[PDB]
């Protein structure tokens, strides 16, 4: 009975189902995006009402409408026609994938461009990437996607090892027509294949790799009930699934002897872009907003057992809309399990004779998606002493372009000809902090470093301060790994028993973050990336630090708008998005399949128990 | 054969034998370091000569004595009487660690600060603490250990619980002498226990943990051979063993087709230390170099299967010198094994409808110490991807003091009148680079941010760049996390299949440096802590970044003094010495016994291959 289940797909075609009714979903409308929306603030006493928030698209023209539904009581509560040339262009839309290439493969420039370089168009791969917002005044309003072009010499060939560089095309993928085509000159289409799977690269497979089993006789020491609550080792939480951001945590809490204290209200990745660092005009409009444009969690893979998640897995099967408002399932499509963690705690006393060891495990939960050539892990891990940590793995295969003659500064060699364009993996992570309920501050903590003198007189000292974030306008800060800067959430009104207020400290790994000039489109649309942690006061339709609606959309919405109202968040209902990414200047390993790479974050306690909360895990 | 073979048993009492029959180790004589040395450069072609090197202690109040053995030949290679008033003092010796509280225990100024306190002498657990160097000029030339008290209630109890603040005793351990007590005050003694197995402190256990069984049904996928020689899945490694420096890693080499490729000749931590930030004149001397000082090696624990080390468990047993000369097994002291690393790489490919996933798997070589109250765990990791990683895990007891009425700036509170000073704990790896061979060149790289303008019209652009650090004057280099700053070890003379030199890429956590002012003593003893990566011309008598005697020696030794020679870096012979560290504000959790937290680096192949190293890894 929680209303913080998983969508059903009952609930899905029941939407559907007052949408039709409505009037809102006639034979030329489709849904965009579906996903259910958290209850209010303060709804746990009145009864649920489970409510659904729907982007629905128009084929024939006419403009797209944003639309909540309540499904309990079958209704539709508002209805709104978006003028997408202001508020930003609908995510891109499954369908719309195949027509970039379709509309290219009968236009007479794209055919000349192919031609010139003695490429059949029928072996022409047609990548459909986001347009962003540039200098094209017509693109405004329009629903564009832009065209890059790979060789597929056969139907199980990977056609990013042939990547056709001078060359891009513009698509209008409502009217369909095909808006531009810029031809720059022809490069050397690389010729070696990047097929991980062919004999002739891989050679003979290594006989080497003895079976490692990893097994539960008696099961896991996780509980589901309703679906998607777990409870482990004294954590709480529910496992959502939303079509845009994937994997979602709700209600994150601890069971401290009798009491269940909340620590984090929700957390997800709010957003995550890819920005390219190459100024060539072929790629330099380029960046991809997977979460925001495409939506993560729709391209969410079906995960084999065995093989993406070993051990004893438990499965989630979310059920997401199709674009006419059918449920469709992603069979098992979020894995969870728990896994052993090495020491804990570890102690031999000279003095008491007693030798002590422990063993640490933690839960995990999590997705992989895949978004063309990229694929992604969504890792989140709650460990036995109170940490959480969020990790993502990088992995797919690297976008790829010529590598000009006499080398480059913006991109590398990975093969013959072959080039990676310089690039990083920006990701947001969303926490609506509730540390042991609502009423919470962030603090700036670094370490002081003291001069030897009156005092210090050998000159050993070193201390801390910590800075507390009062309002919205002081809330957008910077990393800095020199002083070891971490930021606290505590309560105030919430003390632990040697009087000090209860909180968490966030340690990031302090990656560079968005490199753009600041002046840049990339900077003004992910802006959020700027800066590595943002403060503000809850609200909740301040769901994205990119707003609504990415797609096309220039600055407007997000962060900067949110933080511009100067909320006081000192000791209110706050949030903290922090930005975290990967800065990838490929190498010859990452081709022609990548190697994981990570990125990530934690979260520790910091006082927010009275003691180490493991005293009570056994021996053995 | 190998004449990187484990020493063994017979070895070392013959190392005793040829120092007895040499007249170098009669009755007054002890032990305080003996291992095995490295063969030289170029030792391979001509017959092994395994030499062992050992520091003599003469209890009778005589020079003690550095000297090398050939156990092969039966000979001394070389003798001489050290003056530890110029060069440092021998490491601490096991036997001393008693000595400095039954000293205390008969004086009249230790027994008055006992009785102010109401204190029972036979209760009073007194740590053997390193004096370090500080004003006290009858200390030079003198073995000195400081003490600071703990109350231990009974046998089984925490002392750590009961720290006896405003008190330190200095005691001249070869003359038996006390040589200084300081009473500045007293302090109340913190009443309530610390004993993590009484029951009325961890409450009932849980019963809420399932087994976790992993198991090797085939056993594991390495081999050993030649009692230390590990090959797995394409690496080539020996595994040593010193009883100052602990687990050391020798020949670490990939076979990459038909060649074995050096990557790593030797790896290590060459020293740790952990200097105290509370300017309280009871600790503000502290700094323990647990590897310098103490030798960590010989406090290896004996590691429980299914405890310690779970899963399929190959463990080597050390052999080491006691005080005397004799063997002495630490069994069960390195565990190794491989483990499953989730997802190596994944795509799922649209255009191909290919569909591959690949799991990871990493070699584990370990080991763990105790030092009084801390204990570590040294981790050393090697995945199929290329990628080398040390992880120190931290744990034990925090050293304590007393928390003071109205607060600290350097000591945070851990339970009633409880409290544990600020602190860091600094390691140094040693990594004696062998990329493709010897000769080796180190080039820091920076990501480049670059101006919206002409070329970069978008401004969308950045790049790298990369120094050389051509001579040892400008090889002292610092971290900035924000530029994402790397340091790669190349071979100039190397190249991969597209002309670029092959090399790997050093990964640090850029955690903060040695925070001390840079006037004091320890700044200067461990001045290799105040800088993230130094870089030498390797010298076989240049093995510690504190010099051989660290044990109350002040500056002159170390890398301080390597790097004046201004020796050529640039395609030579070159060791890089990375200082990474935690600093720790202690945390309520952390109490009454701390859970495990990490920190290490990592190097990754960069453009060492041809193409991804794991193409040949097999389904499933
Ligand atoms: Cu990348
Ligand atoms: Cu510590
Ligand atoms: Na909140
Ligand atoms: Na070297």
């Amino acid at each position: 009975a929680s209303p913080f289940r998983l969508a059903s797909a009952g609930e899905i075609s029941e939407v559907q189902g007052i949408l039709r009714t409505a009037g809102l979903l006639g034979p030329e409308k489709r849904i965009a995006y579906l996903g259910v929306l958290d209850p209010a603030r303060g709804a746990g006493s009145e009864a649920e009402d489970r409510r659904f928030r729907v982007f629905i698209h128009d084929v024939s023209g006419a403009r797209p409408q944003e639309v909540t539904v309540s499904v309990t009581n079958g209704t539709v509560i508002s209805a709104v026609e978006l003028d997408t040339a202001a508020t930003g262009e609908l995510p891109v839309l499954e369908e719309e994938f195949e027509v970039v290439e379709q509309l290219l493969a009968t236009d007479e420039r794209w055919l000349k461009a192919l031609a010139a370089r003695n490429l059949d168009v029928s072996k022409v791969r047609v990548a459909p990437l986001s347009a962003g917002v540039f200098e094209y005044a017509e693109e405004r309003g329009r629903r564009i996607l832009r065209g890059l072009a790979f060789v597929q010499d056969f139907p199980e060939d990977s056609a990013w090892a042939h990547p056709v560089d001078g060359l891009v095309a513009y698509v209008d993928v409502v009217s369909k027509e095909v808006t531009r085509v810029i031809d720059t000159g022809v490069f050397p289409v690389p010729a070696e294949h990047g097929n991980y799977t062919d004999p002739e690269l891989t050679g003979p497979l290594r006989t080497t790799q003895k079976p490692i089993s990893i097994t539960q006789p008696e099961g896991p020491s996780f509980t589901v009930t309703g679906g998607n609550h777990i409870e482990w080792e004294k954590w709480s939480l529910d496992v959502g699934f939303d079509v845009r951001e994937g994997v979602v945590l709700h209600n994150i809490a601890f069971r401290d002897g009798d009491r269940l204290r909340p620590i984090i209200n929700r957390a997800s990745i709010a957003e995550m872009v890819v920005p390219y660092g190459d100024p060539s005009p072929i790629r330099s409009w380029q960046n991809y907003f997977d979460t925001g444009e495409y939506l993560v969690g729709q391209y969410a893979n079906s995960l084999e057992l065995g093989c993406d998640c070993l051990g004893d897995i438990t499965y989630l099967s979310p059920v997401i809309s199709d674009a006419f408002g059918n449920p469709r399932e992603i069979r098992n499509g979020i894995c969870m399990h728990e896994e052993d963690w090495g020491i804990l705690a570890k102690h031999s006393d000279l003095w008491s004779g007693i030798n002590y060891t422990r063993r640490n495990r933690r839960m995990v939960i999590s997705f992989f998606t895949t978004i063309g050539n990229y694929d992604y892990g969504f890792y989140w891990y709650l460990y036995l002493d109170g940490t959480i940590e969020f990790e993502a793995k990088a992995t797919g295969v690297v976008f790829t372009s010529a590598f000009p003659e006499g080398g480059s500064d913006n991109i590398s060699q990975l093969a013959p000809g072959l080039g990676a364009p310089f690039h990083q993996h920006i990701f947001s992570a969303r926490l609506d902090m509730a540390i042991d309920g609502f009423t919470n501050r962030v603090e700036e903590e670094d370490v002081v470093r003291q001069t030897m003198g009156p005092g210090n007189e050998r000159g050993n000292a070193f201390s801390r301060k910590r800075t507390v974030l009062t309002r919205e306008s002081e809330a957008v800060r910077e990393a800095d790994a020199r002083t070891g800067r971490t930021w606290i959430i505590s309560n105030p009104e919430s003390k632990n028993r040697l009087n000090e207020p209860v909180g968490y400290k966030l340690h990031a790994h302090n990656q560079p973050t968005l490199l753009a000039d600041p002046g840049s489109s990339i900077a003004r649309r992910a802006a959020f990336a700027t800066k590595d942690l943002w403060v503000t006061r809850y609200a909740d339709d301040e769901r994205y630090p990119t707003g609504d609606f990415v797609n096309q959309h220039s600055g407007g919405a997000g962060l900067p708008s949110y933080i511009a109202q100067d909320r006081d968040i000192d000791g209110q209902d706050i949030v903290v998005w922090h930005t975290f990414g990967l800065t990838h200047f490929p190498r010859v390993e990452d081709w022609p399949i990548m190697p994981v790479d990570t990125v990530g974050f934690k979260l520790r306690p910091e006082g927010f128990f009275d003691r180490s909360p493991v005293l009570d895990v056994p021996a053995n």
